[PDB]
């Protein structure tokens, strides 16, 4: 009926008109329209001068390999100044969208990219025959036989191989017990921006020099185990502020050919911030902006932080130079948009690239996360809302792309002005911002070893994950568990259909052959079970793996615990530090309803037999689409129905009482954590047709969402099933993703949004860590689907992020279509 803010501005860019909010964002505009919607290109430099390096520096120190081969990239990396830009920072040569390699981590895909990315279905990259040339002929060869997945893959027992990898090298994911330690250095993280703008790297660096000056020389332990950490902080200092220096200088030469003197006074300013920050403390907002993004911008060139690195709570840290600078009279609201959009201009040019097939099945449409986090409470505990915390809704609901990944914070005491402005940008259309509930996470964190100062200071990071930058330690990828292949191995005797004979998990028997509920709900345990017991054997030979193939010298020296016990973050046990790690629980709505629907329908009402049932299941429902029909009246999750909430909550007891158990003795919390990614879809392509209704290769619920189009009871009522299915009694779990799409009507007006802020607040009171909003009408994805040429601006929220509608392969739309779009609340 009626159309949202982002589908009214989607109809006049269709129709040739200027966006309404071009004119007081023009800068920006005239940059994102340069590569808006570009077809991302590979970019070599960093992995080059990185390998150069590494190939040389072999046998010594890891930590501190690292910072020789960061300054090898800071001297050497391409330095540019882009026109209309304020801010001074990049990592590649490639003007436009551009990522780059990383082939310590995955150096064996090397190969398969080169000819597979600019076709592959998600999220392609072009690669130059240059670039090519230069990949296999001078990155690639070193690289055999020296890289992290190379050493996973050899280092996994068999039986655990068999559950993660389809082929002998790993190459091919199963889906089935994901690891995801070979597509990213590490998990989520959000450096102590705050200790960069309030002491400099030149700071950090006395720091550690005074370190260096106290080693015992005649100590085995400071010299050979303690020295070459500090040698390596020392030496990375030094990279970086180097590496901003030369911007300083283009900048200067970038000057000196600049006709235009408004220009040549941007550039010379430009200049004179490269040559104070990162290096010194920041002086004013401006320098403060450019110094955090140079510290991010020298992070991507350092690891491939998961999710992309994050940023913290951008709305606390920058304000006092905010408030300084608004009231010295040196900055306007309009200039500090400016600033801060300039650098989701430079975040959405750098482009994460995940080379190998399962990297790319798991983040869909270029997939990011870089958590910008705002509101919340301040360490002492009182409301954090203020003047930068609104201006960010502004920017997000005002600027078209969909960066940065803002992440708003909830507590029991939010201000109404702050839930309304946050309920408005909700109904703007495009799924920002992301909710994460303090009342949630705040009690378990303080539960895990985090002091309250701590905890209240949390930043969002990842999809809805959070960081306390100074206390967290742990950094190594989890397990993602296909639990719905536990209910098809349930069925097939530990086989599944995509994997033919291949004896995969317990040989529980014929499900045809079984006589009762208990026997089909034993069955399952005994897959549930191996399921856990293969994701925590796999975490912990990751964490052992990783401690010899990763360092991350600026992450560490940006951490008071490792700058005082002087080790590294990527090794396992850090003192004093806290490690809160993750298995993922995938597809919980579609395992539910699948044990419901047998529960139900086969062995209370007896409306069907196993027979019938797998024969349906056997046939992708062709021929029987009756039974097709009958699965879908079992009772379903997300309905507010105790039928099928006591069986989810059963399955969660089972899997954060495994968590509890057996996560200590590896000297972590492996929590159990229900955030997808885009892993839905590729986990849906290798499970069959499912007893609730699911066709074959279709995706699974995503996160801890209802099954597609299950919820028929309202959107309150999601609410109530995921709380109802949470173990309060324990506290071996993590975040969880929940989606929820309302139509523009539902939330229409004051009074729409009104309902949307005491929605809200429900949500707020139950517990729930996170919730996400899509406001749209489902015909214009199916106009999309369509016409994709026409609606290729259409943003959707998938999995902690929105993205580019068109991007998405066509099993990702179907979920994004299959969503109830709920129409009143």
């Amino acid at each position: 009926e009626i159309k949202s803010p982002h589908e009214q501005r989607l109809e006049d860019n269709i129709a040739g008109k200027e966006d309404i909010y071009r004119e007081s964002h023009k800068r920006v505009f005239k940059l994102l329209e340069r590569f808006d919607g570009q077809k991302p290109a590979i970019d070599v430099e960093r992995a080059l001068y990185f390998t150069q390096s590494m190939a040389e520096t072999v046998g010594q120190p890891l930590v501190l390999r690292w910072a020789k081969a960061l300054m090898n990239v800071a001297k050497n990396i391409t330095v540019m100044v882009q026109d209309d830009q304020l801010l001074l920072g990049r990592c590649g040569g490639h003007d436009g969208r551009y990522g780059i390699l990383y082939p310590e981590l995955d150096g064996d895909f090397l190969d398969i990219a080169v000819r597979d990315l600019p076709t592959r279905p998600q999220s392609p990259a072009s690669i130059s025959p240059e670039d090519a040339k230069i990949v296999v002929e001078q990155i690639a060869p070193f690289w055999k036989g020296r890289t992290y997945h190379e050493a996973l893959n050899k280092a996994l027992p068999a039986e655990v191989h068999k559950l993660t990898y389809d082929d002998p090298d790993g190459l091919i994911s199963r889906f089935i017990v994901n690891e995801t330690s070979s597509f990213r250095s590490s998990i989520q993280w959000v450096h102590d921006y705050e200790v960069v703008l309030k002491r400099g790297f030149n700071g950090l660096k006395q720091e550690m020099e005074e370190k260096l000056a106290a080693l015992d020389p005649a100590s085995p332990v400071d010299q050979v185990d303690k020295r070459p950490f500090i040698e390596a902080t020392i030496l990375v200092c030094d990279a970086i502020v180097l590496w901003a220096k030369r911007h300083a200088d283009a900048a200067r030469k970038a000057a000196e050919a600049c006709a235009d003197p408004v220009r040549k006074a941007e550039l010379i300013r430009m200049a004179e911030n490269a040559e104070h920050v990162p290096a010194n403390p920041a002086r004013d907002f401006y320098e403060a902006v450019q110094s955090q993004y140079f510290t991010q911008m020298f992070s991507r060139l350092e690891q491939k932080t998961g999710t992309t690195i994050s940023n913290g709570r951008m709305d606390q840290y920058f304000y006092p130079f905010y408030k300084k600078d608004m009231e010295a009279g040196i900055l306007t609201d309009e200039k500090t948009l400016e600033y801060l959009e300039c650098m989701w201009v430079g975040m959405a040019e750098f482009i994460d690239m995940y080379i190998s097939p399962a990297g790319g099945a798991f983040n869909e449409g270029y997939a990011h996360w870089e958590a910008v986090t705002i509101g919340g409470q301040t360490p002492d505990g009182r409301d954090a809302t203020n003047d930068l915390t609104y201006l960010f809704l502004k920017s997000k609901r005002e600027f078209p792309l969909h960066y940065p990944d803002l992440a708003a914070r909830i507590h029991s005491r939010a201000p109404e002005r702050y839930l309304w402005d946050v309920a408005e940008t909700i109904k703007f259309g495009s799924g920002f911002p992301k909710l994460c509930n303090d009342e949630e996470c705040i009690p378990l964190y303080v539960s895990k070893g985090a002091t309250f100062e701590e905890a209240l200071d949390y930043a969002v990071s990842g999809c809805i994950e959070i960081r306390m930058p100074n206390r967290d330690t742990y950094t190594s990828g989890g397990a993602y568990t296909n639990f719905a292949s536990a209910v098809e191995m349930a069925l097939y005797d530990g086989k599944m259909k995509k994997y033919g004979d291949v004896q995969l998990g317990i040989q529980t028997g014929d499900a045809r052959k079984f006589k009762s509920w208990d026997e089909f709900w034993n069955a399952y345990v005994q897959q549930h079970m191996l399921l856990l017991r293969t994701t925590f054997i796999q975490q912990y030979i990751v964490i052992q793996t990783r401690a010899k193939h990763f360092a991350q010298p600026m992450g560490s020296v940006l951490h008071a615990l490792c700058r005082k016990h002087c080790i590294d973050l990527h090794q396992p046990q850090i003192p004093e530090g806290l490690n809160f790690g993750y298995f993922e629980f995938m597809g919980l709505g579609t395992v539910i309803d699948s044990l419901a629907a047998i529960k139900k329908l086969v062995f209370e009402d007896k409306k069907l037999t196993m027979d019938q049932l797998i024969d349906a299941l056997e046939a992708n429902f062709e021929g029987y689409e009756d039974i097709q029909q009958l699965l879908r009246t079992a009772p379903c999750y997300g309905n507010d129905d105790e039928y099928a909430d006591e069986i989810g909550r059963e399955l969660d007891r089972m899997a954060v009482s495994f968590a509890a158990k057996y996560g200590k003795e590896m000297g972590i919390n492996n929590d159990a954590r229900y955030v997808p990614f885009t892993s839905h879809v590729p986990f849906g392509k290798v499970v069959s047709a499912t007893p609730n209704g699911r066709v074959a290769w279709f995706p699974l619920a995503d996160g801890s969402s209802p099954s597609h189009g299950a919820d028929h009871n309202g959107p309150t009522a999601i609410l109530l099933s995921n709380h109802n299915t949470k173990n309060y009694g324990m506290r071996a779990r993590a975040a969880r993703l929940i989606n929820v799409k309302f139509t523009p009507k539902c939330v229409e007006g004051d009074a729409g949004t009104e309902k949307l802020v005491q929605f809200i607040r429900t949500w707020c009171d139950l517990k729930l860590w996170h919730i996400q909003f899509n406001v749209i009408n489902a015909d214009t994805l199916k106009k999309a689907q369509k016409d994709p040429q026409k609606y290729r601006n259409l943003i959707v929220r998938i999995a902690g992020y929105s993205a580019y509608f068109v991007d998405l392969t066509p099993d990702l739309q179907n979920d994004l279509i299959a969503r109830t779009g709920h129409d009143q609340m």
